[PDB]
C-alpha cells in the first residue's frame, strides 16, 4: 500500500555438473533470465570458498551518501579498518530500529528504505566502501602470491572465482590489450544498512556478476534489457536534470527511484534478496539498483560472452547518437581477435567472423561516402598507439580505430567518418583520410577466422 514489492526474479540451483562451466550454464539460463534482467544463482552446497582476512589490517577510504529519491549522484571512480567500519555500521542499524540487527525483518528494512528516501524532512546519510582490488585491500577470493592451504587451491582456478573470469577464453573482453582496469578488474564493496547503488546499466552493455562473501543480505531491483528505453523515458519526465550532457565518463549522473513508480508506468521490475554465498547476474542493458540490509562484503566483475558481440556494436552506435564517451574501441577489439585467429576457441572464431563481416561492409560504405565529399588524400595510421583522449571524434566523442578525417589546419584533431562536415572550414581537398587497414588487408583477416571456425 505504501510499498508493494515487485515479483521475485528467477533463482537457479545448478548441479555440480551444470556448475562446472560458468559460461555454458549462463548460456543455458539465458532465455529465462534475460526476460527479467537479473537472476540469482545458488552454488552447490559444498562449494564454499574460504573467506579469510584480518579485519584490522584492511584499510579503506569511506564514501558518503545522502538518501533522497530523484536526487542526482555521480558514479564512482577519513579512514576505516574493516573492524571500525563494522562497529560503526552495526551501531547505526541497532540504534535506528532500537533492536538487535538479526531481528530486524528484511521486509521492514525495505519498506523503511523507500519511506525514508521519499520524505524530504529526513536527512539520513550513510557511508560505504567501493574500490578495485589493491595492496591495502585485495580480492576476497584466493589469489596466487604467501602459501595457500589445500582448500584455497581447490578454488584458485574456479571459473566462479571472479579474478579468473575476466581472463577466460569463452569471454571476449580478456584479449583486449588496452588497459581498462575499471572494467575487467573486480570491484570490492563494503555495505551498511541503507547504503545504496543507483539505477544504471554497465558500460558497453556488458554482463556483470556479483558475489556476496559474507554479512547481511543485499536487496536488488532489475529491469529486462528490452525495457531499457521505456525506463529512460520515465526517468526523463520525472528527473530531466540527469540527462544534461556531460564532459566526462567520470561525471555520469544517476539516481534512486521507487520501483513502484516504474511499475505504474508499465515498466516490468523484479526483485531479490541476495544472501551470503549467493551470486547475482545482470544481463546486457538490464537496468538495476538496490541497497544493503546491513554490514556486508561483496565482489563484482564485468564480462562479455560471444552472445554479446552484436549488442556491443549496437551500444557503440547508441553512444555515438548520444555523444557519450566509450571505454574502449569495439572495432579494435574485433581486429585484435582476428589477428589471433589461430589460437581462438572455434565458437568464438565463428561469432567474431560474423561481426567482422558487418564491420567491413559498414566501413566500405562510409569510405565511399567521404570520397564523394571530395576527400582524396589518404595515409595509413596506427590508431591503437594513440592515447584514447587523442583519438575521439570532436563531434560525437567516439573512439576512432578503423578510420578518421584530419586536417593540417587543426593539428591533432579528428572526426569519425559520420562527422566529416564538423572538423573545420577548409575545403575537403585539404582533408586526409587516416585508416588502419585497406579493404584488401581486411578480407584475409576475416578468412583466417572462417578457417579456424571450419
Ligand atoms: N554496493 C554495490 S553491490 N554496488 C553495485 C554497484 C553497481 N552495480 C551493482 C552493485
Ligand atoms: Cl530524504
Ligand atoms: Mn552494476
Ligand atoms: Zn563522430
Ligand atoms: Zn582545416
Amino acid at each position: 500500500s505504501m510499498f508493494l514489492p515487485p515479483p521475485e526474479c528467477p533463482v537457479f540451483e545448478p548441479s555440480w555438473e551444470e556448475f562446472a562451466d560458468p559460461f555454458a550454464f549462463i548460456h543455458k539460463i539465458r532465455p529465462i533470465a534475460e526476460q527479467t534482467g537479473i537472476c540469482k544463482v545458488r552454488p552447490p552446497p559444498d562449494w564454499q570458498p574460504p573467506f579469510a582476512c584480518d579485519v584490522d589490517k584492511l584499510h579503506f577510504t569511506p564514501r558518503i551518501q545522502r538518501l533522497n529519491e530523484l536526487e542526482a549522484q555521480t558514479r564512482l571512480k577519513r579512514d576505516y579498518t574493516l573492524r571500525t567500519f563494522g562497529e560503526m555500521a552495526d551501531a547505526f542499524k541497532s540504534d535506528y530500529f532500537n533492536m538487535p540487527v538479526h531481528m530486524v525483518p528484511t521486509e521492514l528494512v525495505e519498506k523503511e528504505f523507500w519511506r525514508l528516501v521519499s520524505t524530504i524532512e529526513e536527512d539520513v546519510t550513510v557511508e560505504y566502501g567501493a574500490d578495485i582490488a589493491s595492496k591495502e585491500f585485495g580480492s576476497g577470493f584466493p589469489v596466487r602470491d604467501i602459501k595457500l592451504s589445500p582448500e584455497e587451491e581447490e578454488y584458485l582456478d574456479s571459473g566462479w572465482n571472479l579474478n579468473n573470469m575476466p581472463v577466460m577464453e569463452q569471454s571476449v573482453l580478456a584479449h583486449i590489450t588496452a588497459d581498462i582496469c575499471g572494467m575487467k578488474l573486480p570491484w570490492l564493496y563494503v555495505g551498511m544498512c541503507f547504503s545504496s547503488f543507483c539505477w544504471h546499466i554497465e558500460d558497453h552493455w556488458s554482463y556483470s556478476i556479483n558475489y556476496l562473501h559474507w554479512g547481511e543480505p543485499k536487496t536488488w531491483y532489475g529491469v529486462p534489457g528490452y525495457a531499457a528505453e521505456q525506463l529512460e523515458n520515465v526517468m526523463k519526465k520525472l528527473a530531466p536534470e540527469l540527462f544534461v550532457s556531460q564532459p566526462d565518463l567520470l561525471h555520469q549522473l544517476v539516481t534512486i527511484m521507487n520501483p513502484n513508480t516504474l511499475m505504474t508506468h508499465e515498466v516490468p521490475v523484479y526483485r531479490t534478496n541476495q544472501c551470503a554465498g549467493e551470486f547475482v547476474i545482470t544481463f546486457p542493458r538490464a537496468y538495476h539498483s538496490g541497497f544493503n540490509q546491513g554490514f556486508n562484503f561483496a565482489e563484482a566483475v564485468n564480462f562479455c560472452t560471444v552472445d554479446w558481440l552484436p549488442l556491443g556494436r549496437q551500444c557503440v552506435e547508441h553512444y555515438r547518437l548520444l555523444h557519450r564517451y566509450c571505454v574502449f574501441s569495439h572495432d579494435e577489439m574485433i581486429c585484435k581477435m582476428a589477428s589471433k585467429a589461430d589460437v581462438l576457441d572455434v565458437v568464438v572464431a565463428s561469432t567474431v567472423q560474423k561481426d567482422m563481416a558487418i564491420m567491413i561492409e559498414d566501413e566500405k560504405a562510409l569510405r565511399e561516402t567521404v570520397r564523394k565529399l571530395g576527400v582524396i588524400d589518404s595515409e595509413r595510421m596506427d590508431f591503437e598507439l594513440l592515447p584514447d583522449d587523442e583519438r575521439q571524434c570532436v563531434k560525437c566523442k567516439t573512439t576512432c580505430f578503423m578510420s578518421a578525417i584530419s586536417c593540417s589546419c587543426k593539428p591533432g584533431l579528428l572526426v569519425c567518418l559520420h562527422h566529416v562536415k564538423e572538423l573545420c572550414s577548409c575545403p575537403p581537398y585539404k582533408y586526409k583520410l587516416r585508416y588502419r587497414y585497406t579493404l584488401d588487408d581486411l578480407y584475409p583477416m576475416m578468412n583466417a577466422l572462417k578457417l579456424r571456425a571450419e
